[PDB]
This record gives C-alpha cells, structure tokens and sequence, in this order.
C-alpha cells in the first residue's frame, strides 16, 4: 500500500488504473478496432510501467454503450471469443493480468433475451480466471439482462480478487460479500455519467474502509454523444485512503503498488476497526466480563437482511411503500418504463 | 435541506448537533450536575435558533466514559430516571426534541451483567418515545452489553427518526436496516476518538448518500485523560452533501433545515439513484425488454447475508479464517481479551 | 435543490450545463455547421438525462471568438436567424428549454457599430423568450457593444430567469439586479479564460449565496489558438452550496434538479440570511425596541449608489482617481486602447 | 501581499487578526476586567511579532453579547471612555493601532434607544481616529441601533482603512462603498455564530477580489450560552487569495503583510480585472472602435439601485413581494418581532 | 504505514503524537508539575491505545517558552534530570518510548552561555537513548544555543529514529543529513506558533517524500500570552501521503501505525523514486548505454554545498549579497540585534 | 506576487505555462512540423496576454519522448539550431522571452554519447541566454546523459532566472544550489507521467517556500503511448502560495504577475523565515546573548554534505548499505539495468 513508484516488489502488485476514452461505435468492426487499440495501450503502458501486474480498463471501454438495441444484439460478444483473444494476447505480450469489459456478452438465449454487462479478468498467460456479469443494472435508462453471483478468484502473486460493475458499487452489499467470500482487491470498472461524481469518489474510499479491503476503479472519460464520463480512476488503501487518483483527463492511469503481507497482517492483528470480524462478534469484551462466553455474538440483529432473504416479495413490498410501486414514474416519463 | 439560516418553516426541521466537551466524571453527583449542564445548554441554544426542533448531544456526553468498573456500576442510569427527567425539562422548556446519551443504561440483571449504552429520543413535551441500546459496542476497550434491535420513530413534524451510536455506524448494515424501516433521518451519537477521523466523516456522508436518508452526527470534542475527541458533528442531505459541520471545538455547534417534502418527493421520483427503490427491483430494464415481467428481480443475490441469516455460525467461522481465531491477539495483548 | 439523479419532478428542474469545447472557425457556414453539432448534442443528451428541462451553453459556443474584425462582421447574427431556427428545433425535438450563444449579434446599425454579445432564452416550443445582451464587455481585448439591461422570464415549471455573460459576473450589482427584479435563478453563460480560475469558481457560489438565488454556469473548455478556457461549469444552491461542477474536461456535463416551492420557502420563512429581505428593513429589532416602527429601515445608506445614479459622471472621475485616467496603461500598452 | 513572517517592512503593514474567545459577562466591572485582558493580549502579541502595525478583534469581543436587555444598557459605553483608554494604552505601549469592538456605543438619546454597535480604529499614538456604528444589525435576534454612514481613514503607514462589522458584510454593497471611497483593507470584524461558516470565509475572499482590496477578518470563538462562534479569522490580498486563515481554536491569531505599493501599482496598471475602474468605463473598446469616445460608459444601467436611491419605500414595496410583508414570521415566531 | 486502528503488529510500530496546550508558566515547581501532567498523560493514552511504542510532544511542551532571561536560567534542566525521570518513570509504568522537550538544557558553561533547546529519546526501560540539541534556533526571538550534530538511534522494535525540533525542519539538509544516517522515521517536535500553518504543515509531507522517510511531527496548541500555536501534529507515510493529522484542538491526539518492512522493503526495491539512491548514482542508464559503466555518477555537482563545506564564510559572504550584511534589518528593529 | 490579470507593470514579471499535449514523434520532419506549432502557440497567446514577458514550455514538448534509440539519434539537436531558431523568431514576433525543451540535445560525442535533455531560455530578442542540461536524468526508464551545472541569468526586466528539468526538482539540493547563487525565479520544466501527481504539485510550492523563490511550473498532458502526463502548471509565490494551477487539461496555460521588487524587499527584510539568510547564521540571537560575536554560525554541521564533497564515493557506499549496491533489482527486472 504505498504510491509514487513505478516498481513492484515480491510482496507487491502493480496495479494501473484507465481513464479510457468511451469509444463511440456501431458495427463489429469498430469493435475488434478498438479491442486492438486497448491492446497496444497495455503492451505500451508496459514499458514505462515495469512493476504493474494488473491493469485495468472502464467499463463499455471495448464497445462504448450501444444506445441502439440492433447494434446491441449485433456486437454482443462470445466469451471466450475474438475481443478476449485480443486482449490475452497483450497479457501475455507484457506479462500483466488484465480486466476488460464486454457490453454486451450474449445471453444463453441470444438473441431472444438482453446481453450480460461482463467483466472479464485475464491472467499473464493470457487465460480467463473469472468472468462477472453485472447483478444491478443502471436502471431505467440501461437494459442489460442482470447476473446472479459474485467471485473470488487468486490473482497476480496470490492476491484475491473480485470484480464490480459502475452501479453494483453505489449497494454496500455487494462489496461486503466480495469482502466475506475472501476478497483482498475489489475491482470496480465503471462507465460513471456525470452527475454523481463526488459521491462516487467517496464511495469508492468508504467502500475500501468499511471492508478492510483495497480497491481499484478504472472509470471511462469524455463524451460520447448521450453522456460525459467523469473519470478519476483510482486506487485506494485498505485504510480508505487513496492511493492515487486521476482527474477527469481522457486517457489519464494511476498506478500504485498494493501489499500482500500488508493486508494479511493486518486483518489478522488489527481490534478495533477489523470491521470483518468484529460484525460477526459483536460485545465480545462485554459477554466476557458479564460471563457468557469469549465470543460475542455472531447472530444477524438486521431485520431487513432477515426479511429479504427469507421472503424477498414481502421486502420489495415493503420498499414500495416508502418509495413507489411502479418501476417508473409519470412525473418524468421514460418509453418502455411503466408508471 | 437548506443551510446558513437560523429560522425553519412548516416543511423543515431544524436540527442542531453539538460537539459537547467530554466530561471526566467519577459519581453520581457529578454526572447529576453535568446532566444540568446539558440542560441548561439546551435552554440557550433555543434563544439563539427559533428553529430548532431537534437537538443532538454525543454519546458519553451526560457520564463521560467510566473507565473504572465500579464507577460504573454506581453511575448507571435507570431509564426513565434522574437524569432523563433534567432533559425532559429542558426540552420542554425550549419546545424541542432531543438526543441524549446515557452511558451505562443499568441491565435487567444490574448489577450482575454488564450496562447497556443507550440513547433516548425525547419529545417536546418531555415524553421519551424512543430508546436505543447500542449493537456494536466499541470493543475491545469499551465493555458494554450488545443491543439487539433498531427502531424508527415518528420525529418533529412528523421526519421519521432512527438513532444509533458511535461504532454502529461503521455497519452499512445498520443504515441499511434503519432506512428500510423507513427512516428520513439517522442521527449517529459519538465519541469518537482520534484516531479514525477522515474515514468518520467521509463514511457519514456516503451512508447518508448510498440510503438516500438525512444523516446527523453528533461527536465529543476535548481530551477526558485517555481518548482526545475530534468533534466534527455534522448534518448531511439525502444526497450525501454535507449542510454543515463543525471543526474540532469544544461545544461547537450546527444548524441545519431538513425538508420533509424534499426527501418524500425524491424517495417517490428519484430513478437512477433511488437506492432503496432499486435494491429490491434489479435488471427492471432488461426483464421488461426480455418479455419478462416488470417488477425485475428481488431476490437477494449475496451469499454472505444468506448464511449469515441461516447460520450465523458458519458465517462466524468463515470470517475466522480470513481474519482470526479468537476475539484478542498475541501481537497486541490486551488484560481480559483471550488470545 | 439535489444532487446526483438523471430525473426531475413536477416541483424540480433539471438543469444541465455544457463545458463546451471552443471553436475555431472563421465563416458563415463553418459557424452553421457547429450551430448543427450543438443541436445534435441536445438531442443526445436528452436521451440520457429524462429529467432535463433546461440545458445551458457556454458564452462563445456557437462562434468561438471572432478576433478578426472582418471575420467578426461576416458572421455576426440576426436574432432570430438560422443558428437560432437550429437550436430552436432542438429543444421542440428534446422538449427542453436553452440557452445559447450569439457573438456576435448585428448592431441596430451593423456593420457600422460593433455587434452586441448576446444570449438566448429559447423554449421547450422553440420560441425565443429572452435575449440579453452583455451589459459589460471584457474590456480591454474583446470589442462588443455594450447592452444596458437586465431581463427576468418565466422559464420552465415557471421558474424565474434571468441570463448574464461571463465578465457581468465579476460585478456583484448584476446579480442583486436579477435577484431584486425577482430571478430565482441567474444563468451565467461565460467564455472564461485562463488565468482567474479560482476566483470565478468561488464567486458564483458566493453571488448564489448573497442574493438567495440558484446559480448555473457554463464555461468553455479547451485551447482555442489564443486563450485556454477552464471549463467548472456548475450548478449551486440559493444557499451558496454546489450541486455539482464540472472539472477542466471537454465537453464535461453537470445535471442537477433545483426546488422551485425550495426556493419560495425559504424567501417567504428564512430570517437570519433571507439578505434580500434585509438589505431593505435594516436595524428591525432596534427601531421596534426603541419605538420607532416595525419596518426598519429602507433608505440607500451608501453613498457611491447615491452618485452614480445622480451623478455618473462624478463617480467616473472618483473612481479614476483611485485607479487611472485613461482606459489604457502605458506600462502595458495595448493597439487602439489610449494612455 | 506575503505570508510566513513575524517582520514587516517600510513598504507593507503587519495585520494580526485575533480569534478572540467570547466572554459571557454580566455587569460593567466585568467589562473593564475583560477589557484589560485584551489590553495585555495586544502588548504580549507586540513582544512575539515586532512586525505588527494593525491589530485586530472580533465584534463583542469587549463586552461578549449582553443578551439582557437591562444588562445591556447598564454596560453600554462611552466614546471615548474608560474602555478605549484601556485599549488606547495598549497600542502606545505597543506602538501599535488597533480595531475594538464597543457593543453597546450608548445612543445620543440613552437609555430611551438602543445603543449601536460600534467599531473603533486606534493609532499608535493613542487616538480614535474611526468610529464606525454598524449599519445592518443581524436582525431578528440582535437589537442595535442602526448606524448610517462609511468611513475611510488614513492608517498605519498611510493604508487606508474602512471598517465593517459581521452582518454587514454579507452585503456587496458596503464593501463597494468603501473600495469607491478609496479603501485598501477592509476589515470585518464579527461575533460570527454558527451555522453560516464556510459561506462567510468564501464571501470574504470573493469581496477582497470583486473590490481589488485587501481584507481582514477577526472572528469570535468559543461557546457563550447561547451560540457557538467558528473562528476562522483570516487576511485576504486583493487578489481573492488568503494569506493565512485560523481554524476555530480560541484565541487563535493570524498575521500577514499587506504591501502599499502592490495594490497602488495594481489598481494603476490592472486592466482586465480592475474591477474598480472597468465598471465606470463599460465597452470601452467596442464604443472606441465604433467612432464613440474613448471613455466607455459610466451610467448606472442597474434598475435596482436606480430605484433603491429614488423611492426607497417602492424597492421595499418590490422586495416585500418576492419575500415577505412583514419582519417576522408566523411559521417561526420571535418575541417582539411582529408576522 | 497504515491508518485508523489503536492496534499495532510485530511489523508497526504505535505512534502517538499530541497536540499538547502550551504551558505558560515561572518557576521550576511548576516545571516539574507540568512535568507530572505530562506523565500521567502518557500513562492514561496507553489504556486507549495497546498498540501505542512511541509518544510524541511538542517543543516547550515541559517549561513552555521561558521569554523571561532570569526565569530562563532558573528553569533550565540538568540531563539526566528530575524532569527526565518523572518521564522515564511513564515510559516503564506504559512500556512505551517517548520523546520530550528539556526548554532549555543547561549549558556547559551554566549560567555563562545561553541553554540548549533539547529533544531526548526515552525508551521503555526508561533510558535515554538520544540527546539532541536544536542545531538551527528560531532566531531571531529565540536566543537559544545553537547545537552542532544529527543522530540516529535504534528505537521500537528497531526503527531507526532522528529527532529535529521545529525550525530546523525548515531546512531541508537537515532531513536529508537524517536519512542519510539511515534514518527511518523522523520526529519533528514543534512549538510552532502560527503565521506559517499551511507551509509547515505541506513542509513534513514534501520532506517525507523527499527523503523517502517516516515523519511524525508534534505541534503545540493553545495560546501563552505571546504566541498562538497551531496544532496539526500529524505521522505521515514515506510515499509524503498522510496518516492521520489532528487540527487547531487542544490536546489533540493523533495515532498511527508505521511497518518496519514496508521501508526496508521499499528503500530495496523502488526505482523511479528512490531519492537516496538515485542522488549519488545519477543518469545510471545514460552511463551504461554511453558505456562508461554501471554505476551513474556520485560526484556533488552543487556548488552551493562545495562552497559551504570548504570555506564557510565564502558561502556567508555570498549570501549576505542576497539578503542582507547585519542578523537585524532597521525597518523592523528588535531589541539587541544590530541592523 | 499577484493572480488574476492578463496585464503586467514596470515591476511585474508577467510569466505564462503551458499544460503542452505530449507529442508521439518519430521523424526530424515531424520534430520541425510540431516546432512550429509551438511558435504558433506563443504568437497567439501573446495576443490574449499583453503582458507576457515569459512564456515556459514543458520537457519534451518539442520532440515528444523519443522512445526508440536510433529515432532518439536521428531526431537529436543541434544548440542553436533549426529548432531553436523557429522558437526564437516566435520570442521577437512576440516580444517574449521563453523556455523551450531539446530532447535529445547532441553530445559532444554524438553519436558515440547518450544526447542530453537541455532547456533554453531564448530572449525577447531571440538570443539563446541560458542552456542547461539536465543534472538527474529520470532513470531507470530514461538514458540521457547527465549534465553538471546550474545557472542564473537576467531575465525579463532583470528577473534572475533558473531553469531545472522534471526529475530534478525532486532533490531539494538543486533549488538550493539555484537560489544560493541568486535566482529569483526557478523554472521547472517537466514531463511528469503519472503516479506521482499530489507529491510533484506539493514539492514544487514546498521549494518556493524553503529557497524564498518564485517558481514556474510547465508541465505536458495526454497520453503517449507509454505515459499519461497530469498536467497542473503552476505559478507560484516565494511564500510558497500558489498563484494559480491548471488541471489536468490539454493545452491549458495558466498566467501570473510576480514583483521585483517584493521578493527584493523580502529578501532584504524578513527576518523569522528569512531561510537564505539564517541557514548560514544559526543560532545569532544565542551567541549574541552568549558573548560570542554577533554573526551566527556559518559552518555546515551536516556530516553528509562533508561527506559527499570530501568523499563521493564513501557517500555512494554508505546509501547503498541503506538502499541496494546495483542500479537495478532483481524483484522487477528491466532489460539493460543490472541487479
Ligand atoms: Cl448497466
Ligand atoms: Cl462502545
Ligand atoms: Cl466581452
Ligand atoms: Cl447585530
Ligand atoms: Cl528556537
Ligand atoms: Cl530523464
């Protein structure tokens, strides 16, 4: 955990964030012309980057977003497939692991059912070690079909990782499960549209703290036609501190070495913000000294997390009531989106 | 959610939160006569704030911390009792409602278990109409009995309030529960030492934001002969920018003015970021364009919520491995904590 | 006034501005192409934010500047004319107010007087309801003609606007005028340069602040052959709080939804900084204490306001008094400005 | 215009702002007693910074706020009185002026009227060479006569001073008024309570940068029964940039040089944001290059001032119907203040 | 380096510093009282921090600032001393190092020649393991002797440490004659009375960085009847990036946790920003690929330093020519020193 | 010392940096092709900025970063040359001095020797000043060959002028050496990739203030295809205050005005943070009051200054034990770098 160097060391991995570019395309072509642009950046971030291990690009950084439900369907990638073999390529060519985004990845189904929004995480030897669909979708305006399952998967010199898409993150839920299933680095790659730009950069960090955990968002820049990309990519401590941070240039990387004995050490020997242990033994100083047992209580008190998973219909119900019960609102209308 | 003016209106509550001065106290006496400080601070506050309808004290703010067990034990409070009653004048005197820490509440088996740290809402007419014992209590220093239970109250004008204390709040859980239950504003009560500052406020803010809630905070300032306190209470909008927070003074004071119109509009018309909303509904989009309902899913899709419902045990142990075994480390050996 | 959603409500408006990257172009029909370029990214960006209601440019974005006083004549406009019937067409189609950029403007007695330096207000009918032109010029490079008078409209949801350019900004007695005349929010439309970058950051906030009116700017981004523009555009609460703001990029967008019954409330209920109120009531608890009215007082105190309107020309030598005589200096002389 | 030494030199004045912390006093022995507190604070203050010419304290820091109207009258002062002889030996001593906040000046007509609040400038010989009664109290709360008038006067060194006090900065206009009657250091002197903070230190800074003149603040600390104070006491150059600033610690000090010919030789030679001189002179290179004269415009083309001066009563008129008709509110009521 | 946690591993070191009020007192019996303050401080932080090896307190923080030459002699301490003892004495009861501030240390000559300003190291056996004298005084107020040698000394579990006192940091040499010893953290107590907040405050961040070192820096707080001081005591990473900072508050305490690897390992390891290493083995790739062999160049190429090294007076003289020939300037004289 | 203005006076140095878009070059035609550009660049701005007298460009800005060895020969320059001739006539049109980057410039030896990274400063008119070769090339990635010597010229209006190159700057000793030798203003050119953003913009304020110097940062932007560079040219006081600072945008300038004679009256007259001065008198007041003449200290009582002048080779031995004993390391191994 430690910014400023282009090295990295036997305890270290290298890990270089992208503020790429939202590419604006519509044919299979571009893609595969763009797959290969993302391929050169890598080999040639390479050579001034020695240390990095991991690099990684924005969500939609492959396709751009496909506004146009035929282009959608026409460009929606097979995983493995040409785009993947594009980008193992040049994770073997510069000897680096790598996280790229296909938007979209065809359904099972396809073409009958929407696309997956997926993220894949390629190894040095140019292998796919995971692959994450996203669980929550952009809704109303983005209409990929939403995945079911988070991963931990062993990366560059042993460290966990776990992939995130842009929205996903705004839900702490989800890197708490990234966190408990293992995770030492989640990954958020994101095509963040202003507005919420300082929220998102405060999530990112608060994400990091309240997790023990390191992370690393690659988030795209300019404009594309429909949106503008913020950018500010960045790399934070487990401490919620940031690492190093891009402004909101076009093709702007970060780059910093996180520490594999660091966070071992510390989510072994840290008390008092070990956030992942201490949830799961709550009051233990207070049972010892009452009597009961050395440790704690581990039971869920939330009456929320309790409801939703044993009758998630009662806790969307109960959701309504607070918010809405249509998905759309006619106070601002969206086509397609009911109210 | 406006900030600068000391007046509120129909649609707002005005909120003060003070960053009170830790007391260093040893009896009964003490804390008696401290607790008239408070409420003769109250009193004044309102003279100068015609708006103020609700105010916040930190917590261990009307006992300090008793370090000392046996001091304790002879200053832990009954609820209702002395000490609420003082407040109870004081917030009928000034016509508002206000937050109160009482620190130990005497357990049910007193003195025999340890007490709980609990908080009291107290109405303008002097009725306490909500208390709140606190979940995850700051071990491994701090020895008090674990609550079991979040509540959510109506407030002033109707804003729905749910309390919680110190270390709860580095849970996103427990924000999540409270906002879920329907709550419009959290107050989060501490005394909250150095060193963790930048990572308190930042994780305010992003938890106001990420549960689309008002957020108040109220923390200790000084130095009580053991901790120093960093103050910084603060009010936040629902959409995570903070109205106003104090630096580290003593008895410094905000005032904000939260609507109640604001935040029913936004939790009823927001889209992109309505974050209770979408939780409970994901893929909406997608599903619709897939001929597959339009409700998108409920279901909760992470694992470690799943078992930790179930079994709270594996959960405990899973966690274990990826931290430690026992609830103290040899590394750092503290008198009572096994290692 | 709230940040970070794509939507608005009956009681908001979305607004949205532009770090529009300047032009660089030298004829008619080069001006007609990227009036063309505009209006397609009104339509895109309408896709993505359902919410917008007014979308607003930067000071220059239809032209870029014009330094050639040739060039400067040949394109100037008729308002209406073609580049207006562009935009005009773009916010029928994206149902959306606009405000766009003439420089120049044809002088009533073109080309024999240099053109004006003026904005539009167009409708979400595509009928123009605003034109102001620049009341004070950026003296001493930029040549326009002066205008002499503040406007205030019915904008959308009957928000009330008014439009300022740029240098007017610097002045605070613009935005008082505005603000009195009973703007509810000023829209100030810049071509903003290097060097002042801080200073104009902070002086919307403070001028949104002072007078209790919401605030949005949009400033060109970009280096144009001459100056570099800084982009920030911003959109900032009546209580001096940013919504959001953008950073240096080109072509950056902000969005954020502004309270219309906010902003009534708080002018009708605030009291310690409702500063419109005041500055005409002054001394009101004193005078009723003494016996004296319940009014305060309204008298103009200041003796500049007195003689500038009595006597401008008076106040034009005092002032030269503390400055210089002549508009030029001969330590940094400048062709066709006199020292 | 330099910061980080304890020295001054022939060319620029060494300005200390004080932090001073709010008494709470009750009769007028206490009011001596506190008055020669400061008097040795100055003299102390001398020892560490031989630099110093110009000291500076907050609005009430004499008196602290007499919130009892018997009190009030009872500590009112004369000036001259005991209290300025007090503080006049002290910058003898010192060799040293000085800026004192008397709160009550007893009224003309006392104890049958409210006293004003008053601000007085002493010089190093021991003189009152400024009386300054402020001109808009912080109403409702506070009950000071209003004054009516600013002044200029020549200070240390020959730098010409206006003084202001708390509220009255909030308004554009008095710091117009004192630039245009040839000010160069405003300094505002204020017993500024929370909330309002961070909009009051940015409204100083935009005020030192929109009037070309160098700025200092001395803000109030502490807790005085009432209302909390936040500090951040600061010197501003005229270029908008702080000099220093403090945080909210009580007794804080601040100091920083201002030199003389700096902002003689800006408000001579700056042309594109010599604000002072630009706004007398509007489009003077569009009238020089359409045949006009050399001296741009002068006339005030602000309707609001216009008015303002002509039939004060009708911009009250005007003002009260996009605010409110009467001074109180019925939605926030305040005894005495009528709605 | 990590942050947040009053833990500490095998691997970190515990570091408190403390934002200790300073002391204005007269005698030597309240010397050793305060003396016993900070004693009793020290054992009671212990109890909230486990992980605490290592307190820090400012300069003065035992006698505060004697400015009285008689009170200055009369106080000043013998080390080893009773002072030193009361605080060996807390070091052992804590089984904690710290560092101390002896204000002033007699002089060899006693009471002949001025004392020393003096920072000793204690360990947790309670020896005093380092001695240093302030080698650049705060002139010119300050009428201390100047000391002449750097040190570094084995500390907690190993760590390298140097201490420096307040103005000697503002001297980069200095940090940079440190690590070259193999420093590993540098401790910077100060009494560092504002204006220079904002440059101290950046100037153990950049010094950080510069040297590729551990800083902890102790500041005083409160005011003492001559000088305010401005906190920020702060432990900040060897990468220059931050800890944890306190603010303005009186005994303010920050707590930060610094790895003994993570140096090492860096110090090996880094490249691109390997200060200590890079500076004596410059332009080492251009060398090899001109093949004029393998190990840069050592040679000093600053004449600056080649002139002070071997004719000092030179370098005096030389510098005279830029500033000035007498310690004392006319246009602010100081009592006994020439101009 | 002053931001805002695009003017300058008889005391004002008015100096302009360009955030320069990192060229990708790779032809002599395409080096002389973008020289032009770059003479274009300072023909235009000047017409936006009358009163530049200074204009800076960043490293490499001319050549790009020739990443290819036999490209670096074949593109290397001739000083003076075709390049410098096209930058000088730009200064003459202009009337402007400027500082311009040569990357490679031929060795003595070309081309047997590594080039050297030289800067110029070419006069208004047009003669080349000043030629500095860079004295810490960047290794390990960069294979210039180093150069031995700083220099101070007159500049504009007798402002004396260094100039260092990127890595440099990141040794303290060279700021030093600059301002001992009597530089009012260090020019610091860069091609500064990312990580190291905040540290680079701290370091450069945190010189101005150490030496009591103007600085000037050019820094390039955009990416490569190898580096992404962050921009952020800056302007800064000899206080160490920025003036102003660009972000990270492409083709951005920022504009300030630094005084003559404030950093001579400075200089001159400071006395607490005089740095220049008391680092070759320390301890003044001290032996003063000790009877020991009234100079201060001169001589160096830094053993590693001693060292390294007497012995550069036990000053490389004695890092090495601390750092590594080879210029490369095993752990992240570059190809021609040995470990
Ligand atoms: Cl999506
Ligand atoms: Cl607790
Ligand atoms: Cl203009
Ligand atoms: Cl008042
Ligand atoms: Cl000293
Ligand atoms: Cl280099």
């Amino acid at each position: 955990m430690r910014h400023g160097d282009i090295s990295s060391s036997h305890d270290t991995v290298g890990i270089a964030v992208v503020n790429y570019k939202m590419p604006r395309l519509h044919t299979k072509a571009e893609v595969i012309e763009n797959a290969k642009k993302i391929a050169d950046m890598v080999v040639g971030m390479k050579q001034g980057l020695p240390g990095m291990d991991l690099v990684v690009f924005p969500e939609y950084s492959t396709m751009g977003i496909m506004y146009d439900q035929d282009e959608m369907f026409a460009t929606a990638a097979s995983i493995p497939g040409e785009e993947t073999a594009i980008f193992a390529e040049a994770c073997k060519k510069a000897d680096t692991w790598g996280v790229f985004s296909l938007t979209g990845e065809k359904h099972e189904d396809h073409p009958n059912k929407a696309p997956y929004n997926t993220l894949v995480l390629i190894n040095n030897k140019g292998e796919i070690v995971q692959k994450y669909r996203k669980i929550i979708p952009w809704c109303p305006i983005l209409g990929w079909y939403p995945g079911d399952t988070t991963y931990v998967t062993e990366g560059p010199k042993g460290l966990k990782i776990s992939l995130i898409v842009c929205d996903d993150g705004n839900y702490p839920e989800i890197w708490r499960d990234c966190a408990m299933k293992g995770a030492e680095l989640i990954v958020r790659c994101q095509g963040y549209m202003y507005p919420a730009k300082e929220q998102q950069i405060m999530m990112a960090k608060a994400m990091a703290w309240a997790n023990n955990t390191y992370v690393a968002v690659a988030n795209a820049t300019g404009f594309d036609g429909v949106y503008s990309y913020f950018g500010h990519s960045a790399i934070i401590g487990f401490d919620g501190r940031t690492l190093g941070e891009c402004g909101t240039e076009e093709n702007g990387i970060q780059y910093a070495e996180v520490s594999i004995s660091q966070i071992r050490d510390f989510r072994k020997n840290a008390q008092s913000q070990n956030h992942l242990f201490k949830l799961l033994h709550r009051g233990y100083t207070g049972l010892i000294n009452s009597g009961e047992g050395d440790r704690g209580v581990a039971e869920c008190p939330f009456d929320f997390y309790r409801t939703w998973v044993l009758d998630a219909e009662k806790a969307r119900e109960n959701v309504e009531k607070i918010t809405r019960s249509t998905v759309g609102t006619a106070e601002c209308p969206i086509q397609g989106i009911p109210n």
